[PDB]
């Protein structure tokens, strides 16, 4: 069953692996060709416990939302975590309550639990963005609000111009991928109350020989996967929670138990030292 972790300092659990859903729906552009597959197979993630829901409204061009907004219909809404995010081309205040608005239109919800700023864009002032984000809070539309792919220094930043609380920073984060360690990331959220949202937690599967024949003896000792010993290494750490894709019932249900085992301090040790 499903690990559950804080969320910043809401005193608010949530499921520690979210449902990550880049590619449900489309890419870059819509794809209505597996619609109902699509619906069935959120459905039965729900249903498994994945509550914890990540989307965005580059996903699918729109359509990844719509997917979900059919999708939740089955289930009770306040029992749902649903994550969205405003592309770099929307940080204006006007663009980004519209991309709100069209988000839960494509929804069909009243709210997000949690906004993402998705990317940064240089161009457009953060306290102008994070205004709009917390006019959005103000009017019910959102619940929290947090940034992604956002480093340390432009989180810090992010923290002094938001007039509501910061609660996660959603990065790149993996075995092999340890820039949110070498950038004093993971080490400031634990000690200011931010929770760092893993993506890609299994690189995509994409990993060396070195990585592997280490993931592989401690699997072995687990009666594991490697990419379970990946996820629960990362939710090994406090303030961590992953965002895995699982697009078949086999990796939901193979990622869900991978937050049952537990790690070893000379394991954690040794997976340390791989980045
Ligand atoms: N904020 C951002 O900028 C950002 C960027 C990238 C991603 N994300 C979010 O993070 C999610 C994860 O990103 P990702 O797709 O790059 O990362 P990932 O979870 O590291 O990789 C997904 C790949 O791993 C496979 N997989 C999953 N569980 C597995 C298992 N137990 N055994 C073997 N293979 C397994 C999947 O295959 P199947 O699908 O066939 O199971 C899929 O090909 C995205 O959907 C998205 O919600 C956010
Ligand atoms: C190909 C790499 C991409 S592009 C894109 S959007 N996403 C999902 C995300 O960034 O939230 C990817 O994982």
């Amino acid at each position: 069953s499903m690990l559950y972790k804080e969320l910043g300092r809401t005193g608010e659990e949530i499921p520690a692996l979210g449902l990550g859903t880049w590619g449900i729906g489309g890419f870059e552009t819509p794809d209505y060709s597996r619609d109902e597959e699509m619906v069935e197979l959120l459905k039965t993630a729900i249903k498994m416990g994945y509550t914890h829901i990540d989307t965005a409204e580059y996903y699918g061009g729109g359509h990844t939302e719509e997917l979900i907004g059919k999708a939740i219909k089955d289930f009770r809404r306040e029992d749902l975590f649903i994550v969205s995010k405003v592309w770099p081309t929307h940080l204006r205040r006007d663009d980004l309550l519209r991309s709100l608005e069209n988000t839960l239109k494509r929804l069909d919800t009243d709210y997000v639990d949690l906004y993402l700023i998705h990317w940064p864009n240089p161009e457009i002032p953060l306290e102008e963005t994070l205004s709009a984000m917390a006019e959005g809070v103000r009017q019910g539309l959102i619940r929290y609000i947090g940034v992604s792919n956002f480093d340390r220094r432009l989180l810090e930043e992010a923290i002094s111009k938001s007039q509501e609380p910061i609660v996660c920073d959603q990065v790149k984060y993996n075995i092999e991928d340890r820039d949110p360690e070498r950038d004093g990331l993971l080490e400031f959220c634990q000690k200011n109350g931010v929770t760092l949202v893993a993506y890609s937690p299994l690189r995509r599967t994409l990993l060396s020989e070195k990585t592997k024949r280490t993931l592989e003896e401690i699997a072995k000792n687990h009666g594991a996967t490697i990419y379970q010993i990946m996820l629960a290494w990362l939710l090994a750490k406090p303030n961590v929670v992953a965002i895995p894709k699982a697009g078949r019932v086999e990796h939901l249900r193979e990622n869900l138990k991978a937050t049952e085992i537990k790690l070893s301090e000379e394991e954690m040790k040794l997976l340390d030292s791989l980045g």
